Formats: structure tokens, sequence, C-alpha cells
């Protein structure tokens, strides 16, 4: 037994080392510590000094140089004896304090153990580095294990998840919290992994299709940001399905706001999509002739953030892995073509150039990159440029044609792009979800992996609304966390004395995306849908409903064209620019028609299947991006109040994407927005495990002399409490 064995890659990788004689000796000391800060503007820099005095209210201590300090009792961070020291479990600590939670991530991470349970949740500091801990043999290992039997790991909280789902008939989830490149990502695919191995039927191509799904999906939804080298560009709800017996019956993915934008524009130092760079890297000279591609550099669209490559990464080799994976997934070879030939095509478009012609209107004198384009998507040329130049619209009922200028042409060109990538997106998914969907599920562990938490030097709304996706996540936490628990203890009577922790994100959710009054995301949505607005009469509008009224809103002095949402996890200040046009999300009808046209088989389905072409109405108008979202989101959360949900709060250790640099103020500002010591209080001070006293006796009477046919119901009264319809145990 491996577990029981020091010699395993279990206990090597998992398990905190043996400590020395010496240490021995540091452990058995009685001298006593406390956390401090050497300088107190920097309240996250701490130091440990020896507490040498006491009097009733306060500690003296020494610190580092060895000078001498004063501390009010109640104001001090003692540091927990030093077993405590890698503690699997931080609801064990005596003293339960800011410090002392880092501390023992901190020691915990130094030795490579980055899980870490916090109460009843999951606690992961991204490493940085890869760690040999998620072989088959650790896969093995967890099989079944309780959450005590084992050490902390993504593993087990899987396992729990589908003990939980077996053992209670019920559906589970898998919210994996965390900022940009915490490493949600790296843990969902972990769940997957784990989920499908132990419940894969035995005797693995659905499970590995649904394996395989994931490299198709990021290649084409994760980008390099200056965040997260392989940034996922979109949020997805992955519902791993279960039969009666508890075997893997299917699978299905939702996905959710695709930022389509980084398609035409990408910040310095960033990267479009993965695939634009494994296509132009993986592709053949046969395939890079019949697709007139050339290098990253040749094109608009991949030439401007001055990033081709990703160190580490060999887009050449990640392009055959893509491909394998749409093989396995079942694409054709004709439908990869299809596929290639969209994102060449949108390569091309990128390149057009539009010039001012005879006055305003625009002309475009190189046909290159549009013939080229028009070749690869299997559309008229002519009927292209005119759609792009010149579209037609009513004017009441009148057709008129347009002719716009060289700025509205490029834009137009950008929409066209966005929605064939958006729309192909979709229909990968689709094409995914197609493939697994093959029964009616009995059960779902469902598991979210969403772009986190993220700032730039410019936030748009795609920022918005990853934030605000980010901000109800956190609240749903709180609710279960928190706000359930409570009612739950305040409802069975157990005498709880409500405890206010804090947290509380409703105030910024509500700001955003509140009805009456109108939020940000209401008024940007009338401002939408009216005439004469622009992104000026919106940025007022804005400021008029929540400047110095709206305590999560801010109207800074220093711009004209920004505002600031305070949420959980820091104060971002958005750009307002576009923000009508993003929300409206256009596309002129001549190119819709233009591409309904088109003899490719994959380009006809992204423009006549109503699944992926159609705009749904809200009236005389069509619904806005921010209406749809919230829709899409609230849907999500409804979902998830039907689960038994699992949290998995990853952490994000510095800002620069290296391993083994812990950062205190980065980790900190972590933990206390996660609400991780809230949450392990709250574990400690309250009663987890509770059961009605009748599926109690029912269940078990035979400890008794009791019938199985309540107040009736030796085991030590501390750790249990008598509800009103169930007794409550710790
Ligand atoms: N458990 C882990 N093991 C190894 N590397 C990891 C782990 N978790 C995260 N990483 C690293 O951090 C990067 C960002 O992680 P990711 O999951 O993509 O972040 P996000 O939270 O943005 O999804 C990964 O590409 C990988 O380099
Ligand atoms: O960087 V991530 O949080 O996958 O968008
Ligand atoms: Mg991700």
């Amino acid at each position: 037994n491996p577990i029981h064995d020091r010699t395993s890659d279990y206990h090597k990788y998992l398990k905190v080392k043996q400590g020395d004689s010496d240490l021995f000796k540091l452990t058995v000391s009685d001298k006593r510590y406390i956390w401090y800060n050497p300088d107190p503007d920097e309240r996250d820099s701490y130091e440990c000094g020896e507490i040498v005095s006491e009097t009733s209210d306060s500690f003296t201590f020494k610190t580092v140089d060895g000078q001498d300090r004063q501390v009010k009792k109640d104001d001090a961070n003692q540091r927990n004896p030093i077993k405590f020291d890698g503690v699997e479990d931080m609801s064990e600590l005596s003293y339960l304090n800011e410090p002392a939670v880092f501390h023992n991530l901190r020691v915990r991470y130094n030795q490579d153990l980055i899980y870490t349970y916090s109460g009843l949740f999951l606690v992961a500091v991204n490493p940085f580095k890869r760690i040999p801990i998620y072989t088959q043999e650790m896969v093995d290992i967890f099989k079944g294990r309780r959450r005590n039997e084992v050490a902390p790991h993504i593993f087990a909280i899987s396992d729990v998840a589908y003990r939980s789902m077996l053992d209670d008939r019920q559906n589970q989830s898998l919210l994996i919290t965390g900022e940009s490149g915490a490493g949600k990502t790296e843990n969902t695919k972990k769940v997957i992994q784990y989920l499908a191995s132990v419940a894969g039927r035995n005797q693995g191509v659905l499970e590995q299709q649904i394996l395989q799904a994931n490299p198709i999906l990021e290649a084409f939804g994760n980008a390099k940001t200056t965040r997260n080298n392989n940034s996922s560009r979109f949020g997805k709800f992955i519902e791993i399905q279960f039969n009666n017996a508890g075997f893997i019956s299917g699978a299905s993915i939702q996905s959710y706001l695709l930022e389509k934008s980084r398609v035409v524009f990408q910040s310095e130092t960033e990267r479009n999509y993965h695939i634009f760079y494994q296509l132009l890297a993986g592709a053949t000279a046969e395939e890079k002739k019949a697709l007139h591609l050339a290098g990253p550099e040749s094109f608009n669209y991949l030439n401007q953030s001055g990033c081709v490559d990703i160190k580490g990464v060999s887009d050449e080799d990640e392009f055959k892995i893509t491909r394998q994976a749409m093989d396995i997934v079942g694409f054709s070879q004709e439908e990869q073509m299809s596929i290639f030939k969209i994102i060449a095509g949108i390569l091309h478009l990128g390149n057009i150039k539009f010039e001012k012609g005879a006055g305003e209107g625009a002309v475009l004198k190189d046909k290159t990159a549009l013939n080229a384009a028009s070749t690869v998507f299997g559309v008229n040329p002519s009927v292209l440029e005119k759609a792009l130049m010149e579209p037609r619209i009513l004017a009441g009922r009148d057709l008129v044609a347009q002719h716009l200028n060289v700025e509205k042409s490029s834009s137009s060109r950008d929409a066209l792009v966005k929605a064939l990538y958006g729309r192909l997106f979709l229909w990968l998914v689709k094409k995914i979800n197609n493939v697994l969907c093959s029964e009616r599920a009995a059960y779902f562990i469902g598991v979210l992996d969403i772009s986190g938490f993220e700032i730039f030097k410019v936030n748009s709304f795609e920022q918005l609304c990853i934030n605000y996706t980010n901000e109800k996540l956190q609240q749903f936490f709180n609710h279960h966390m928190f706000k359930v628990e409570q009612e739950e203890y305040l409802k069975e009577k157990i005498n709880w004395t409500f405890i206010d922790f804090g947290l509380d994100s409703q105030a910024t959710i509500d700001l955003i995306d509140g009805r009456q009054p109108p939020g940000i995301l209401a008024l940007l949505d009338e401002q939408s849908v009216f005439p004469n607005a622009t992104d000026n009469t919106l940025i007022t509008k804005l400021h008029s409903h929540f400047s110095k009224k709206n305590a999560k809103y801010e109207e800074p002095r220093f711009s004209k064209t920004e505002f600031g949402v305070t949420h959980y996890a820091g104060q971002v200040m958005y750009e307002i620019q576009d923000w009508l046009e993003k929300n409206k999300d256009p596309l002129q009808q001549d190119l819709e028609l233009c591409f309904k046209d088109s003899s490719d088989n994959v380009v006809t389905k992204l423009f006549n299947d109503p699944n992926i072409a159609s705009r749904a109405k809200k009236g005389a108008n069509f619904i806005t991006v921010a209406a749809q979202y919230k829709e899409q989101l609230a849907s999500l959360m409804a979902t998830l109040e039907t689960t038994n949900p699992h949290f998995v709060r990853c952490i994000i250790p510095n800002n620069k994407q290296l391993p083994a640099k812990l950062e205190d103020k980065v980790v900190l500002d972590q933990l206390r927005c996660n609400g991780v010591l809230e949450g392990i209080r709250i574990t400690r001070k309250g009663f987890p495990n509770r059961i009605i006293y009748a599926d109690f006796v029912k269940r078990y009477y035979l400890l008794a002399p009791v019938p199985r046919d309540q107040k009736a119901t030796n085991i030590d009264p501390e750790q249990y409490r008598f509800g009103i319809t169930k007794i409550f145990f710790r």
C-alpha cells in the first residue's frame, strides 16, 4: 500500500516530507511566536517573532533584527505550533489568521504540494511546472478512497463528487474558481481525466472522445494573453453524464462568451487564437499552397502584437495534436479541410486593404486578399466586395445601397471575420456535442471552467462580462458556504448565532445586471436600441445613474470614457469605446447573403443553420449580447443550484507565470477576496453533517438495542446538535 509506503511516488509527491531530529526539536519547543509586519505599510509581508512577554491584553515580541514590539492580544496574528506546518486540512489550525494560512500554503508549496484542503473545499496553488501527480497510478490510488484516507488532490475532490452522486443520487458540480492563469483549466482537465478513468467503461472510445474534445476547443478558444500563455478565451460548463450504474453515459459542453474580437485585434505581446499559428506552422506545403498561406508575419491579424510564438510550445506539434483530436472526435477529412479554409479565409480577409476612393466611400485597389479569401471560402468575390463596401439596407421600406468609408468597410470586414469565427466555434462545439450525445443521462457531474477574473491596461466589454461572471461565481460560493449554511442552522433551530462573514458581491452584481433600477447592462441595452445613442451618450448615462450614487461604481476624474466597478477581486476601470457596437453585434445582411451562397458545405451551415446563424428577437429588435449572456449565465446558475457543488479555489502564486515564486501580496489578495479564511472559519465553527431523525433511525437502528419504525435518537455531545427535523454532527 503506496499510501503506507514512505517509498512510494505517492508519498514522495503528495505527502509532507518526514521532518528531522532538529525539526523534532523545534517542534517540541515551548517557545511561542507571532506573525508580524516589519513594515506596517506592507501588511502582507510578515515575519516571525518570538513572544517574550505578555500582559492581560498584550504580547511583547522580538523582531527579526532583534528589537522588541508590543501588540494587543486582539490584533495579534499568532503563529501556529510548528507541528501544524504543512497540514492537509487548514481547518485543523489552532490559529486561523492570514499569515498563518498563507504560511501553511507556503510550507506545502515549497515542497511541491499544490493541493490543500480548506475545510470543505480544495485550494490549488499553481505550480507553474510539471509535478508527476497525475499519472494512472496516481489516479488508481484515489480510487474510492475517503477524502480523509488520502492526501489533498483534485482527484480526491473528483472522487468525492462522484461518490456523492452515486450515494445521494443527486447531480454534482465542480466549481473551479480563479483569476486568469490560476490553473482552472488544468484542474478541469484533471477532473475529466479522473472521471473518465474511474467511470469509464473498460474492456475507451466515448471516453477518449470526451478527452479529445479538449485540444480542439483549446486550439480554437485559447490564446496567449499577458496573464496566461494558454488563456481560455471562452467559458465552458462540461457535463459529464452517467447512467444509473455509475458509468459514463456521455458528455455535453456548453460554451460561453468567446472573445471574438481577438481574431481581429490583439494587444502587444499577445497572440491570436492558437489555431492560426498551428495551421501556418503545421500545414503541408501542398496545404499552404492551396490555402495561399505564408508565415504569420504576412497577416495583419497575426502580425500586430509583436508575438507569434510561445516559449516551450510547438505550434506545428500542437497542430498534429489538434488534427488527431479531430480525427478521434470524428471530423471528416473534408470537414477538417473546410475548417482550415475558414481559418485561412479569415486570415486573407484580414489582409484586405480598404482605401478612400472618389470621395468618402471606400474602394479596394488590390483584390489579392479578397480573391484569396473568396477562393478559399467558395463565395463570389464581386458579391463579397459589394457586400463589404456597399451593403444594402432598408430606409423605411426603400432599398438603398450604402457606400461605406474606409473605417466602416474595415469594421464590417471585421464583423464578418468575427461571425465566421464565432460561428465556426459554435459549430465545432455542436459537432462535438453531437458525437457525445448518445444517452439519456441518469446523472451528471458538471465541471465549470470559465475565463477567470482579469485586468488589463484596457478593459472593454469582454472584460466586464468576464469579471461579472467571476463575481457571480464568487457569489455562488458565498451563498453556498455561508448563506444557505447558516439558514439551515437557523432553520433547524440549533441555537446558531448568526455570523456576518462580511462577504457579499450582491451590490456589485446588481450594479451590473440590475433591472430596476436599471444596472449597467440594462442601460447599455436601452442605449443600444436608441437611434441617436453614441458611446459618449452611453457613458454619460452610466455616470448619471451611478456616479456618487452607487458604492461599487466610480466615475473617474482622469478620464471621460471610462468607468470603474469595484468587484470582489479588485476595482476595474472599463473603456466604453465600441460598447454599443459590441452589444449590438452587427453584421451586414448582404454579407450573410454572400456566404449563404458558399460552395463550402461547412461555410453553408454556418450561414444557413438557424442554430448557428439565427439571432433571437426581443420585440422590435434582436437580442443584445448583454441580455443574451445575462440570460445564459442566469440559466447556468439555476442549473448549478440543482447540483451538489464542490469548490476548487485555484490560486496564482505571482503575476509572472514562474514556478517557485510564491508572492505573499499576490496570494493574500486572492485568499482574502475568495473568502478562504471565512470559509475555514465556517467549517470549524459550524456543523457540516446533518440527517433527518427518521432517515437516521431507519438507516441504522442497529447500533441500538431501537426500532427501524426519532426522539429516542455514548458518542459524545460536544460534536453534535439537536435540530428541529434533523440532528447535526461535525
Ligand atoms: N497543476 C498544474 N500543473 C502544471 N502546470 C499547471 C498547473 N496548473 C496550472 N499550470 C500552469 O499554469 C498555466 C495556466 O493554467 P490554466 O489552467 O490555463 O489557467 P486558467 O485558470 O486561466 O485556466 C498552465 O498553462 C500551466 O502552465
Ligand atoms: O486565463 V484563464 O482564466 O483560462 O481566461
Ligand atoms: Mg482556462
